C-alpha cells in the first residue's frame, strides 16, 4: 500500500522490533517484500557499512521508510503500464516479465563491482543504484508484487536466480546476469540448462519459491560482515532470530540452504533450547533429500565444514564423499566454476590440511584416528570417485595434473596396512568411475606408485620421450 496496518509497529527501535515486522507480515495473505527489504538494507546500512553515530540500533522512522517505499513504487509504476501488457487467466506474460527485468537492469550504475557487499536489498537499489546478480532477480520479483502479479516467483539455484510465471506457475524466465562475462540470456527460459543437466540448473530441481521463501530468500542475503575481521553482531543476532521466525512458521522446509545458514550461526552463537547445529545440517540434507531429490550439494558441504572446524576427520570426509556422490550425476558445464572452485579448494587444501594435522597428532599418539580407520580410507576413495564419474561425459573435463599430486599426497597419509583393509567390490566400497577403477591396483602398495597415479588420473597417454 502501505496499508495502515502495515505501519502500526514503526519506530522500529530494535532488533526485536524489526522482527515482529517480520512477523506481523508473514502473518498476512501476501507479505510485503518491498517494505521488508528495505527495512533490512537500511539496517543493514547502518549496522555494517555506516556506524557513524550508532548508539544502539539505528532506528526506522516510518516517514523515512514509507519515503524510500514511494520512491520504488513510484519508479516501477511510472515505467510498467500494464495495459500494454494483459493478463489472460489471472497470470502474467513473458513480455511483461522481461520489461520488468528492463527496468530494474535499465536503473542500475552504469560501472561498479558486482562482487560487493551490501548491494542485494532495494535500499541498495534506491539509494546507491547497485544490485548484485540474485539481487536484481529479488528486484524483479518485488517489482511484480507491488504491480499485483501474484504468479511471479523467484527461482533459485545453488549459484544463480531468475523467476517462475505464468500458466501454473510452469514458465521460467531469466532476469539477470550470471557470472562474469557470460552472455546474457535475459527473457529466456533455462530449459537449456536443464536439459544439459549442468549444476547451475540443477536437473530442474531448484527451489521454485512461493512468498514466503522469498521472505526467507532476503533473510539469508543480510550480510553481517563490516569487513574482512568484524562481524556486525547486531546484525548476526537479526540473521539468526528472522531465521528462527521462520524455521518456527514452516517457511524454511524446502529451504536446505537456510537451515545451514542457521547452523552456521547457533555454531557462533548457540540459541539455549534449540537443536544443536548437526541437527540442523542434517534437516538441511532431510530437506533436500525430500524436496529436491538430493541433487543440492551444499547442505553437504555445510555439514563437511562444520565436521572440519571441530577437527572431526571422520564425518567431514564422510560429508565430502557425500559431496561427491550428488555431483557424480551431473555434467560439468560452461558456468559451473563455482562448484568446480569448491571441489578443488576442498581436494587441494582443505582436506591436504586436515590430513596433516591428523598425521601430527598420529605421530603423537592419537588413539581412535581417522588415519588408522579403513573407513575413512574409503570414504577419501568414494570423494575421488564422484570427481571422476562426474567428468565422465561432460563437455569440459575436471581433473588435471595439478590434482594428482595431492590425491598421491593424501592417500599417503594412510599407512599401507590401512589401506589394505579397504575391499573395493565390482570395509567395502564400489566404484562408479572408470578412472578409480582403474587405479584400483594401485591403492595398496606401501609405497605409493605416483606416476602411475597420476597417469589414471590424468588419463595421460605417455611419459617423457628423454
Ligand atoms: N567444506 C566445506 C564448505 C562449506 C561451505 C559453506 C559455504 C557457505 N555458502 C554456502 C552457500 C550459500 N548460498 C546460498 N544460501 C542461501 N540461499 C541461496 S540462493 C543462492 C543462489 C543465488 F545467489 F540466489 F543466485 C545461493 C544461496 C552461501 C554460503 C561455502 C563453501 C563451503 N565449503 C567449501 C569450501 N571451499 O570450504
Amino acid at each position: 500500500g502501505l496499508k495502515a496496518a502495515q505501519k502500526t509497529l514503526f519506530p522500529l527501535r530494535s532488533i526485536d522490533d524489526v522482527v515482529r515486522l517480520f512477523a506481523a507480515e508473514l502473518g498476512r495473505e501476501e507479505p510485503d517484500l518491498v517494505l521488508l527489504s528495505l527495512v533490512l538494507g537500511f539496517v543493514e546500512h547502518f549496522l555494517a557499512v555506516n556506524r557513524v553515530g550508532l548508539t544502539y540500533f539505528p532506528v526506522a522512522d516510518l516517514s523515512i521508510i514509507a519515503a524510500l517505499y514511494a520512491r520504488f513504487t513510484a519508479q516501477i509504476r511510472g515505467a510498467v503500464d500494464l495495459s500494454l501488457y494483459p493478463r489472460e487467466g489471472g497470470v502474467s506474460s513473458r513480455e511483461l516479465v522481461k520489461k520488468v527485468s528492463d527496468v530494474i537492469w535499465n536503473s542500475l550504475s552504469r560501472s561498479y563491482f558486482k562482487d560487493r557487499a551490501h548491494i542485494q536489498s532495494l535500499f541498495s537499489f534506491i539509494t546507491g543504484t547497485k544490485l548484485d546478480s540474485s539481487g536484481v532477480a529479488f528486484a524483479v520479483v518485488g517489482a511484480c508484487q507491488a504491480l499485483g502479479l501474484r504468479d511471479v516467483h523467484l527461482a533459485l539455484s545453488e549459484d544463480h536466480a531468475w523467476v517462475v510465471f505464468g500458466p501454473n506457475g510452469e514458465q521460467t524466465a531469466e532476469v539477470t546476469w550470471h557470472g562474469k562475462g557470460n552472455e546474457d540470456r535475459r527473457g529466456q527460459t533455462v530449459n537449456a540448462g536443464v536439459a544439459e543437466r549442468s549444476w547451475l540448473y540443477l536437473k530442474g530441481s531448484y527451489m521454485r519459491c512461493d512468498r514466503k521463501m522469498e521472505v526467507a530468500f532476503m533473510v539469508c542475503a543480510i550480510n553481517p560482515s563490516i569487513d574482512l575481521h568484524t562481524d556486525s553482531l547486531e546484525l548476526l543476532q537479526l540473521q539468526q532470530k528472522l531465521l528462527w521466525l521462520l524455521y518456527d512458521l514452516g517457511h524454511l522446509e524446502r529451504y536446505p540452504m537456510a537451515l545451514g545458514n542457521l547452523a552456521d550461526l547457533e555454531e557462533l552463537e548457540p540459541t539455549p533450547g534449540r537443536p544443536d547445529p548437526l541437527t540442523l545440517y542434517h534437516k538441511g540434507i532431510a530437506s533436500a533429500k525430500t524436496y529436491y531429490r538430493d541433487e543440492h550439494i551444499y547442505p553437504y558441504m555445510y555439514l563437511a565444514g562444520y565436521h572440519c572446524r571441530n577437527r572431526n576427520v571422520r564425518e567431514a570426509l564422510q560429508a565430502w564423499a557425500d559431496t561427491a556422490t550428488v555431483i557424480q550425476d551431473y555434467n560439468y558445464c560452461r558456468e559451473d566454476e563455482e562448484i568446480y572452485k569448491e571441489f578443488f579448494e576442498v581436494a587441494n587444501d582443505v582436506i591436504p590440511n586436515l590430513l596433516k594435522e591428523a598425521a601430527s597428532l598420529l605421530e603423537a599418539g592419537s588413539q581412535g584416528s581417522a588415519l588408522q580407520d579403513p573407513e575413512c580410507f574409503a570414504h577419501l576413495l568414494r570423494f575421488y570417485d564422484g570427481i571422476c564419474k562426474w567428468e565422465e561425459g561432460s563437455p569440459t573435463p575436471v581433473l588435471h595434473v595439478g590434482w594428482a599430486t595431492f590425491l598421491v599426497q593424501s592417500l599417503g597419509r594412510f599407512e599401507g596396512q590401512v589401506r589394505q583393509k579397504v575391499r573395493i567390490v565390482s570395509p567395502v566400497l564400489t566404484f562408479q568411475s572408470e578412472k578409480m577403477k582403474g587405479m584400483k591396483e594401485l591403492l595398496v602398495a606401501t609405497k605409493i606408485n605416483s606416476s602411475a597415479i597420476k597417469l589414471q588420473l590424468t588419463a595421460q597417454s605417455q611419459v617423457q620421450m628423454k
